[PDB]
């Protein structure tokens, strides 16, 4: 693949571009998962990672006391401090004004302010085109989406045919489909798409996954559990996975 | 398949046995799927339909004001009066205390009030224990889950063998997975199973109607397999008028289980 510099040059998604513009000024490919009970421990652990991080993914469904101006306003103020976007958890899976409204209302109002969102492709491409326009009359600012191609729970369906179909529905907008949660490389490059792939679920080490593929590493608990500190926990992932990045061979 | 009588009395799932019982009792397999986007204006439907339904189908994320008191207060009630159960929309596609609080919090805390809810099978059996858990903290009645096996949108990936492995996935719990979103028959009798087919998408080939043309007629998916027909706005839309064809469709659906 063409470097993460390369790639916010020449591609069509300005969210993507936004983000590999990020990952090379920043040095990162990291993403932080954190999954919290409360707005304090997700601002405090925002603020400790900020630095190492050109993605955050938030869980605002398990939060207890979530809200706009005690929740998004400071975390949107940190992405500007600290120079990285969101991506909220939220797997969208409908259709239509549901899946349009389950994005842009409710007490959540997600696509006001998550740079990044997914969505399982089981419900056919109509969950890209509604979501698109749901972003589009919300804000001006880019968004784009992830489609969930590869799953990591066990006994999910997402099968080789399963991800084959997800691709497909991709590559019917290459503009707001900006690429995959997946566990290894999904092509594309022969047919003129650039697809972001964010891998969760490292510690499969960062090497082996960013070896197979992987853009970004999606870390979670392994970064603030078990009393780990944060800060330092920040770093060594950032530290493993762009070295694991620099050692892959680019396009030349 | 047996009857709806028959298969009440034998089977292992509350829910279900209480829907069968409902239907055979009120000679109905009509679900009602509304999508308005008013408490109001879904509070006259469901009136409307209450006395033809066995179920009512709600879709709480396009309403623009929801409110337990103002809305779920009054459709439970509605419920015990028509005798009908509810299933809400929300079609879950996570696992563990994320999808478990999407289901029993935030504003509409579904698992309060809605007899049945789907999931999408793609994640794993973990939907299924996760809802399933959530249920049993959440509230004394009973509860029941419906996967969704085969989608009728455009381009869905419900293929044979994503329908398989949902189906799979529903055979790990019979006590609480209570059938399928479907468009035919599951099989399972053979092993000890009797899931409810639900289907939507269904019209009565009304003359002049193209766009209710466009669907599977009530016979065509009742004499194939469905235990339930879930009918949208043929319903309610174009000045039509809900009660009476409320009383149209179930009798379609009646006469097609009575034919099968
Ligand atoms: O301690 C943990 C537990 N889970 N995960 C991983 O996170 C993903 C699930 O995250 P999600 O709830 O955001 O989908 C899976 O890949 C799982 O292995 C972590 O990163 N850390
Ligand atoms: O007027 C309509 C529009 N859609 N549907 C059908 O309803 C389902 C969508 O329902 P859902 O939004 O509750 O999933 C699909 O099968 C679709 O063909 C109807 O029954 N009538």
């Amino acid at each position: 693949k063409a470097t993460y510099k390369e790639r916010a040059a020449t591609h069509p998604s300005p969210v993507a571009a936004k983000l590999f513009n990020i990952m090379h000024e920043k040095q990162t490919n990291l993403c932080a998962s954190l999954d919290v009970r409360t707005t304090k421990e997700l601002l405090e652990l925002v603020e400790a990672l900020g630095p190492k991080i050109c993605l955050l993914k938030t869980h605002v469904d398990i939060l207890t006391d979530f809200s706009m101006e005690g929740t998004v306003k400071p975390l949107k103020a940190l992405s500007a401090k600290y120079n990285f976007l969101l991506f909220e958890n939220r797997k969208f899976a409908d259709i239509g004004n549901t899946v349009k409204l389950q994005y842009s209302a409710g007490v959540y109002r997600i696509a006001e302010w998550a740079d990044i969102t997914n969505a399982h492709g089981v419900v056919g491409p109509g969950i890209v085109s509604g979501l698109k326009q749901a972003a589009e009359e919300v804000t001006k600012e880019p968004r784009g989406l992830l489609m969930l191609a590869e799953l990591s729970c066990k006994g999910s369906l997402a099968t080789g045919e399963y991800t084959k179909g997800t691709v497909d529905i991709a590559k019917s907008d290459k503009d707001f489909v900006i690429g995959f949660i997946a566990q290894r490389d999904m092509g594309g490059r022969d047919e003129g798409y650039d697809w972001l792939i964010m891998t969760p679920g490292v510690g499969r080490t960062v090497d082996d996954v960013v070896s197979t593929g992987s853009d970004i590493i999606i870390v979670g608990r392994g970064l603030f559990a078990k009393g780990r500190d944060a800060k330092v926990e920040g770093e060594r992932y950032r530290k493993a996975g762009w070295e694991a990045y620099l050692r892959r061979c680019g396009q030349q």
